[PDB]
C-alpha cells in the first residue's frame, strides 16, 4: 500500500517522483528495466570521461538500448546456401517478427529502452518550447491566460532539467555555421543554440541531463530527505490496472518481479502510468481500455475508443556536409600568414583589438596557437573544440524543427577519411496531422518478449498537408545545408525509416472532452471517467508538432502534479 | 597510505584485491574508468532480463566499449566532394590517427575497455585450461610438481570464477552439434561443452560472471567485512610509479583525478599494475622502464630490455553456418508424423521409453510440445532453447582452440532471413610464437587521449609455424563446420582484423630468468630487481596459446598474491 | 561487363523488399505487385536465380 | 587466383522447366517458369563435400581473398543447364524426348 505508485523510471516519472515525494506523499516506481547508469540511478550514459573522449562510440550505446516495437515477416531470398543446409519451403514467422504487421503501414524504426531512466539515459537533450501553432491548448477561449499557463509550467521544466542555451557559445564551429546561416536569411528566419538540458563542466566537458536531474531516485527517507518516502523497484514488469466496474477508480496495479518470477498486487491511492508511448498504450489494452485484436469500424471500443488512435510520428530527414573552402578561410580571415607550415620563416599573426577583425581576441588567440603549434595540421579550427549545436525553431512559414549538430555517428571506412571538424549533421523535424486511421493497437494472440500483448502499427503519413511539408521539409535542408558546403558521400540527404525518431505521440491524446476532442485524457492528464489515473508522456501530445516533444511532456506532468496535490492527501509518516 | 595500491579494477586486479583484502591488507584500488554496470559494481553488463531476451542487442554494447589502441593515417580518396567543400591536398594525421603506425604492421583489432571490470563487463566467460604445450613453467626440471602447482592454481582459479562445464546440457543445439562432431572424429578429437564462468538461474537466463564475480568491489569495513579494508577510486588515471635510484622499489604512484582534475601520489608498501596488457606497458614505459620512442637494435634500453618484445596475439578465423537437413530431421527422428501441419488430422507422437529412440522422453517431449503447439513453425527447435557452447580442445595434432556456439551477432537485412536457431558461429584461435621483432612500444612525442605516451604496434605474424598453422586452423574449420551445415552468406570463413580477438600476451612475460628467458617478470610475477612491484594480465603469459587466456592470468595472480602475503605484514587495523 | 551486358534472367520471381525510406509524396503501392518484368508463376525458393 | 568448382545433378523427376499459359516473355512467347531443388542425398552431400574439397585443396596455394570468400553461387549463374530434353535409348524406359541419333 502507497499514496502514489508510478509505472516507469523515464524523465516523466521522475517529474511525477519529483513533485509528488517532494509534497510528502508516499511514492513507489516501477520500471521493467534495470538500474545500469551508475550509482547515480538513471543518469546519462554519455556522463563518463571515456566517452566525451570517444564520442563517436556512443552511438553503440544508443544501439544497445533500442529494441524495435514491430518487425515484420522478412522475406528476402537467400539462395546461395549449400544444398545440405536446412531451409524452409516459406517465409515463416521467425526470429521474433510480428505476423500482424503488415510491412508498409509500419514504423519500423520505432523502439523502445527498458532501463532505468528510460531514454533520458541516452537521449540528445534537446528541449525546445512549442509555439502556439505546435501545443495543445491548457485555457480554451483566451490565448493570453493559455500563454501565461505554457510559460509557466515550460519555466518549471527548463529548470528541472537544467535546459541552457549558452553552454557552446564558445565554439568556433557552433559560431561558423550559425553566424553564416543568419547573414543568409535577409532577417526572416532566427538562428540560436539549442537549447539544451545539460550543465557544462569544463571547456571539454558536458554533463548531459536525465531523469536523474529531475529526481535522483534514491530511496527514502535518507540523511539527505528524513521526511520523504520514496521507493524505487528495478526489474519488475507492470502487467495491469485493476478497473472498478463502473470504469471510475483503479483499485489495484499487477506486477511482476522478474528476479523471483512472483506475480503480486499493488495497491495505491493514486496511479501514474510513465511507460512511454507505445507501454502506456499497451497496459492500458492488457487491462480493458480500448480492445485488444485487430480494430474494427464496425465494432468501436466502449472504453476510450480514441486510445491508440490519432497516433502521430514525425518525419525525419538527414545529411552530413563537409565545411566549405569559404568557412575554413573566414576562421583565419584576420590573421597574416607567411611562408610555408613547418619551414623555418612560417609564421601567423594577428593584430589584437583591430578594429577591422572580423573576430574577437578570444577567437583569434585560439587560431593563431592551433596554427602556430601544429604545423602539420591545415585546418585553423582548434583540436578540443566544442560541436555546433544550432537550430532555427519551427515556425508557420518553416513549419519544421531544425538541428544542426555534429553528434556521436558509426562513419564508415571511406568517411572516416574526412577530418571530423569539417563535418556537419542536418535533422530537419516535419509535424505529423492525427488522423483517425493512423493507430497503434495490440494483438489478441502474438506477445512480446514480456507475454505482453504485442503492439502493432496501422501508420502512413497523411496525405495532403504532412506529405507536402515533409517534402518541403527535404528541400530547405539541402538548400540550407548548401549554405555551410556540401554533402558528406555516404551521408547523402535522406528521409530517415518511419519511427527511428522516437518522437511518437498522440497514443493517449489530451484534450477537454472526451467525445469533442477524440481524447483519452484531460488537461490534468487524467483518464476521463476515472478519479485517480493519470497518464505521462509524448502520448498526451495531441497536436502536429516538429520540435523534441520531451519538455512539453513534462510541462504537462507539472500541471497533472498540481491536480493530484489538490486533490489527494499524503498519508501521515 | 596504503599497504597495497592495486591499479585497474579488471577480473586480475579483483584478483589481487580479493586474496589480499581478505587476508587483512589495507588495499586500495584505481581504475582510469567508472562504475557504470549497476549497483553489482564490476558485473556483467549482459546479466539484464532485458538483454537476455535481446541478445543481438549485446554485440552493441561490446562495441560501444572497445576504443582502438592505434590507428594509422587514413589514405582513403573520397573525390566525389562538392567543389565548394575545403580538403587538404595530403592526407595529414587526422582523426586521432596515430602518425608512428605503420599501417601494415599494426593490431588493427587490438582496443582496449575502460570501465570498472575492465573487459569482464562484456566477455564471453570461456575460462579453458591450457594444456602443457601452452602453458609456462612455474617448476623447472619437473614436470609432476609443475602439473600439481598448477592444478591447485587453476582450481582456486575456476572457484573465483565460478567456472563450469554443464550449464547447457539441455539444450538441443548444443547437443546437436556436439553429439554429430563426435562421431565424425573416430575417438581421436574429444568434444565438451566450453568451460564457461556462469551459473545459470533459471531455464532463460544465465549470471554470467565478472571481476564482481572474483570480489565484490565494496568499500570495507562494511557491515559484511567489519574488519577488512578496501577503497575503490573510479575515474583516476594511473601515471607513473616512481622508481628509487637502484631500480630496487617503488617509492610511490602519480594519480591525477579525472573530474577535480587534481594530480596526487599515493604511498604503499606494494605495488600492483593490471590495468591490461597494453596499459600495464604503457605505465611501465611512462615510469622509465624500457624505453620511449621507436626502439633502435643498436640502443638497447638499460632497464627491463624485454618489456614490449616478445609479444603475442593469437590469429582468428570465423564464420557462421545454417544447420543441415540432416540434423534438422535428426531432431525429431524418434517422432511418428502424420497429416499435414495446422489441418485437423496433424499430430506428432513417441513412445516413452522405446529403447529404439534415439533421444531421451526430455528432448521428446520439448519436440513434441514444440511441434503440436506451433504447427506454423516449420522447425523441431523449441524457441528457448539455449545456444550451443561446443569446443575441440587445443592439442598437438589439432593446436588451435576452437568456440562452437551463437553469440550476439548483429546479422545483416539478408542474414535475418534466416531463421536463428539454424545459425552456428565458428570460431578457431591459433597460437602465436613469441618473437623478439614483435613489439608493442610508445611514442615519445605523440599522446593518447589521456596523454600518455600513444601505443605503437610492430607486429606481423612470424613465419614459419605460425602462419603456416594459421593456414591449417582455417581449413580445420572449413572441415569440421561442414559436418554440421553450410556456411551462411555474410559470414563466409574469414580471418578477423589482427587483435581483434584481444588475447594479447608477452608485453612484459614471464620467466625464471631475465637475462636467459628474456622477460620481465619472474613465477611471483615480480618485477626483476624491485622488491614490491608486481604485474597482473595476460602480459606475464610468455608461451605461445590458443585457448582463452584470462583464466591463465588469474592463476598467475594466485600465485603472485601468495608470495606477498610470505612477505609483506598488513598495516594493524 | 561484356558478358553481363549480355546475360537476360530466365526467371525472376517478383520482389517483396521494403523501402520504407522514401519522401512521403512518393506514389507507393500497397502490395508487393508484379513489376518490373518478374514472373508471378515463379517460386522464389524453387528457383534457377541465376539461368539466363 | 580463382577457384571454381562444379558438382554434379542427378536427374529427378520432380526438377522441372515449365512454361506459363497465361504469361509471355520480351518476345510474346511463353513464360519459362522453374521448379527446382537440389536432390536430396547423394547430389546435396557431394555439393557441400565439393565445398570442403575447394577450401582443402586451395589452401595448398594460399589464403583466401577477403570479399571472394568461399561461397555457394546462386543456381543456375553457372549456365551448364541440362536434361530439358534429355536423350535416351526408349521414350518410356529412359523417361527421354530424343534417341542417340538426337532425333524427336
Ligand atoms: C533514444 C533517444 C531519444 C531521444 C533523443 C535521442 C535518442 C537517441 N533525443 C531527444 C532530444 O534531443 N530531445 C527530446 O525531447 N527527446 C529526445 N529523445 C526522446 C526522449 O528520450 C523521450 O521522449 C523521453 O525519454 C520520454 O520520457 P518518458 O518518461 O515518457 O518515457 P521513457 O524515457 O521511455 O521511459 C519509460 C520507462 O518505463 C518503462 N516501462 C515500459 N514498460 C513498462 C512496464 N510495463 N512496466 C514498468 N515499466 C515499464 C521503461 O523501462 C522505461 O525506463
Ligand atoms: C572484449 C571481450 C574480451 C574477452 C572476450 C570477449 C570480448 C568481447 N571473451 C573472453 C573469453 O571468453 N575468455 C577469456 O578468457 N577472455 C575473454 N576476453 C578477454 C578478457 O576480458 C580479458 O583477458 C580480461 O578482462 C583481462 O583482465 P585484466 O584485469 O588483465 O584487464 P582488463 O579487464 O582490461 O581491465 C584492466 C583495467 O585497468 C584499467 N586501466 C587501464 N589503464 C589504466 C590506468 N592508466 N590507470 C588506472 N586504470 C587503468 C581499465 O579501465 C580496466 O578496467
Amino acid at each position: 500500500k502507497y499514496d502514489v505508485v508510478i509505472v516507469g523510471s523515464g524523465p516523466i516519472g521522475c517529474t511525477y517522483a519529483r513533485e509528488l515525494v517532494g509534497a510528502g506523499y508516499k511514492v513507489a516506481m516501477f520500471d521493467i528495466g534495470e538500474i545500469d547508469s551508475g550509482l547515480k540511478i538513471g543518469a546519462h550514459k554519455k556522463n563518463t570521461v571515456e566517452y566525451q573522449k570517444n564520442i563517436d562510440k556512443f552511438v553503440n550505446v544508443i544501439q544497445g538500448q533500442l529494441m524495435s516495437v514491430s518487425v515484420p515477416v522478412n522475406t528476402l531470398v537467400v539462395d546461395t546456401l549449400s544444398p545440405t543446409s536446412w531451409q524452409a519451403s516459406t517465409f515463416f514467422v521467425r526470429n521474433g517478427s510480428n505476423p500482424e504487421q503488415d510491412p508498409l503501414r509500419n514504423l519500423s524504426g520505432q523502439a523502445v529502452t527498458r532501463v532505468v531512466g528510460g531514454m533520458s539515459t541516452h537521449w540528445t537533450c534537446a528541449t525546445p518550447r512549442f509555439d502556439r501553432e505546435q501545443r495543445p491548448l491548457l485555457v480554451k477561449d483566451d490565448a493570453d491566460a493559455d500563454d501565461a499557463e505554457w510559460d509557466r509550467l515550460y519555466t518549471k521544466a527548463e529548470s528541472y532539467f537544467q535546459t541552457g542555451t549558452d553552454q557552446f557559445k564558445e565554439s568556433i564551429r557552433h559560431n561558423l555555421v550559425l553566424n553564416k546561416l543568419t547573414e543568409e536569411y535577409k532577417g526572416q528566419r532566427d538562428f540560436q543554440q539549442i537549447p539544451l538540458a545539460a550543465t557544462r563542466r569544463s571547456p571539454t566537458f558536458v554533463e548531459w541531463s536525465s531523469a536523474n536531474t529531475v529526481f535522483d531516485l534514491q530511496n527514502r527517507p535518507n540523511t539527505d530527505a528524513p521526511e520523504e518516502r520514496f521507493n524505487l523497484f528495478p526489474a519488475v514488469a507492470c502487467e495491469r490496472v485493476v478497473r472498478n466496474a463502473l470504469n471510475s477508480e483503479i483499485e489495484s496495479l499487477h506486477i511482476h518481479d522478474l528476479i523471483s518470477g512472483d506475480r503480486f498486487e499493488i495497491k495505491a491511492d493514486v496511479y501514474v502510468l510513465t511507460a512511454g508511448a507505445v507501454h502506456n498504450t499497451q497496459l492500458l489494452v492488457n487491462s480493458g481500455f480500448g480492445q485488444l485484436g485487430r480494430p474494427n469500424p464496425a465494432n468501436p471500443p466502449e472504453l476510450l475508443p480514441s486510445l491508440g488512435s490519432y497516433i502521430t510520428e514525425q518525419s525525419l530527414v538527414f545529411c552530413q556536409t563537409v565545411m566549405s573552402t569559404e568557412l575554413i578561410d573566414s576562421v583565419k580571415s584576420d590573421m597574416t600568414i607567411r611562408g610555408t607550415p613547418g619551414e623555418l620563416t612560417y609564421s601567423v599573426t594577428y593584430t589584437p583589438g583591430a578594429s577591422t577583425n572580423k573576430h574577437p581576441d578570444w577567437w583569434n588567440e585560439k587560431v593563431k596557437n592551433h596554427m602556430m603549434q601544429h604545423q602539420e595540421d591545415p585546418l585553423p579550427i582548434p583540436f578540443e573544440d566544442p560541436e555546433p549545436q544550432v537550430t532555427t525553431l519551427f515556425q508557420p512559414s518553416h513549419p519544421w524543427h531544425t538541428q544542426i549538430q555534429r553528434d556521436a555517428f558509426s562513419y564508415g571506412a571511406v568517411q572516416q577519411s574526412i577530418d571530423s571538424r569539417l563535418i556537419v549533421d542536418w535533422r530537419f523535424f516535419g509535424r505529423t496531422e492525427p488522423k483517425e486511421e493512423n493507430k497503434l493497437w495490440f494483438s489478441d494472440k502474438i506477445t512480446d518478449a514480456y507475454n505482453m500483448p504485442q503492439p502493432t502499427f496501422d501508420f502512413r503519413f497523411p496525405a495532403g498537408r504532412t506529405s507536402k511539408e515533409a517534402e518541403d521539409m527535404m528541400t530547405d535542408m539541402c538548400v540550407m545545408s548548401a549554405k555551410i558546403g556540401g554533402f558528406l558521400p555516404g551521408s547523402l540527404p535522406q528521409f530517415m525509416e518511419p519511427g527511428l525518431v522516437l518522437h511518437l505521440g498522440g497514443t493517449h491524446r489530451m484534450g477537454f472532452d472526451e467525445k469533442e476532442d477524440n481524447c483519452c485524457v484531460n488537461t490534468d492528464s487524467r483518464v476521463f471517467g476515472f478519479k485517480n489515473l493519470f497518464l505521462g508522456g509524448c502520448g498526451n501530445i495531441p497536436t502536429a508538432y516538429g520540435a523534441n516533444p520531451t519538455l512539453t511532456a513534462m510541462s504537462l506532468a507539472i500541471k497533472s502534479c498540481e491536480y493530484i496535490k489538490q486533490n489527494f492527501t499524503p498519508s501521515p509518516f
